[PDB]
């Protein structure tokens, strides 16, 4: 995941407008969105 955009265009695909939050979501897993929406859904780390 570089920049984490194509993974940003990942929920703004699924309506998701929390950009900021993805992007840490993001920084936090790596590069990856369904692992994103886990560290988003625990809001810190699993």
């Amino acid at each position: 995941g570089s920049q984490w955009q194509p993974q940003l265009q990942q929920l703004r695909d699924m309506g998701i407008q929390d950009d900021e939050l993805s992007l840490r979501a993001l920084q936090a897993t790596g590069g990856d969105i369904q692992a994103a929406l886990e560290l988003i859904f625990a809001g810190g780390a699993p």
